């Protein structure tokens, strides 16, 4: 999924390893392009939210076990290189699963829609769904991306999937899509129970955020106002509490949104940019929104292809269905007050590996998830404050 092994020292080439500028909407950061439309910034997130980078503890913080605040984490290149080697490992772990592979494939193909012109006859990029890659002469070159994995802000364990919005457009909830930024650290993990029993496999924590970007990438995210959205996303049993006629009500709201995309494309006459033709980008979305193309060359939304895509995105792609595939132990519900944050290093193949995570085959750890047990495997889990 990441073809070439990256080191943080590896020289910039302005193609994959580059100094880049986030929409603000400031200074350039080293960032790696581990796959089409996926970039990884080994820095703390002091960029996405105007001056939310004091990066130093609040007046009174939640402490154990919800908030962690080290002002120094992800400052050393040695940590940044371990980070990228961290995140690259969880992606391949995720890719090794038939379901993570389909998911990233769903993430990579989910190009944020080109709905950036006030006109309705013209395709135009929404610069918020783009980064600025610095070229040799200091100048910047807009690149389109779907996903950025950047490290956390002040609270190190406050992992989330956020996105830049619009003056009028809800980009995650109108079928269009929006570049997704995932705050994440594979150098820490949350302990749960069912004495302090076990510990979350960071691939599960990562897979959770990729579910979320997926929903937002395809514009079928549920308004934040437990959230319905997190409920769809963790899956399992607690995904029955959802009024099915609030699920019907949405599975129809994002069909009529997908039909309004198909309209916008059919009515498109011009397009903006040097990059790509009106026809290249119409096939691009005709590939995203699995549209259908009659002889005239007018897109329609197939109610059947849309229903499998919506099913795959919303109820096939779930934390719960991920722990099936990962043969791991995970909180069976979203209400298991993780009563610790642990220090970890999943990079070494003796610590943790793509195929079995912490629960190493041919070891004591492969049974009753003894790899995940904070007691048995005390080396790999050091409780913090
Ligand atoms: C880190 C990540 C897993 C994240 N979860 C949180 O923010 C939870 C919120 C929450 C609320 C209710 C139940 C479960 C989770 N924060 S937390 O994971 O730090 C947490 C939750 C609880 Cl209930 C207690 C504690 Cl001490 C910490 C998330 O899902 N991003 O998409
Ligand atoms: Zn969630």
């Amino acid at each position: 999924f990441v073809n070439k092994q990256f080191n943080y020292k590896d020289p910039v080439n302005g193609v994959d390893i580059a100094y880049i500028k986030i929409p603000n909407v400031m200074q350039p950061v080293k960032a790696f392009k581990i796959h089409n439309k996926i970039w990884v910034i080994p820095e703390r997130d002091t960029f996405t939210n105007p001056e939310e980078g004091d990066l130093n503890p609040p007046p009174e913080a939640k402490q154990v076990p919800v908030s962690y605040y080290d002002s120094t984490y992800l400052s050393t290149d040695n940590e940044k290189d371990n980070y990228l080697k961290g995140v690259t490992k969880l992606f391949e772990r995720i890719y090794s699963t038939d379901l993570g592979r389909m998911l990233l494939t769903s993430i990579v193909r989910g190009i944020p829609f080109w709905g950036g012109s006030t006109i309705d006859t013209e395709l135009k990029v929404i610069d918020t769904n783009c980064i600025n890659v610095i070229q040799p002469d200091g100048s910047y070159r807009s690149e389109e991306l779907n996903l950025v994995i950047i490290g956390p802000s002040a609270d190190i364990i406050q992992f989330e999937c956020k996105s830049f919005g619009h003056e009028v457009l809800n980009l995650t909830r109108n079928g269009y899509g929006s570049t997704q930024y995932i705050r994440f650290s594979p150098d820490f993990t949350f302990g749960f129970e069912e004495a302090g029993k076990f510990a979350t496999d960071p691939a599960v924590t990562l897979a959770h955020e990729l579910i979320h970007a997926g929903h937002r990438l395809y514009g079928i995210a549920i308004n934040p106002n437990v959230s319905f959205e997190e409920l769809r996303t963790f899956g399992g049993h607690d995904a029955k509490f959802i009024d099915s006629l609030q699920e019907n009500e949405f599975r129809l709201y994002y069909y009529n949104k997908f039909k309004d995309i198909a309209s916008t494309l059919n009515k498109a006459k011009s397009i903006v940019g040097t990059t790509a033709s009106l026809q290249y980008m119409k096939n691009v979305f005709k590939e995203k929104y699995l549209l259908s193309e009659d002889t005239s060359g007018k897109f329609s939304v197939d109610k059947l292809k849309f229903d499998k895509l919506y099913k795959m995105l919303t109820e096939i792609y779930t934390e719960d269905n991920f722990v099936k595939f990962f043969k791991v132990l995970n909180r069976k519900t979203y209400l298991n007050f993780d009563k610790a944050v642990f220090k970890i290093n999943i990079v070494p193949k003796v610590n943790y590996t793509i195929y079995d995570g912490f629960n190493l085959r041919n070891t004591n750890l492969a049974a009753n998830f003894n790899g995940q047990n904070t007691e048995i495997n005390n080396m790999n889990f050091t409780k913090l404050k």
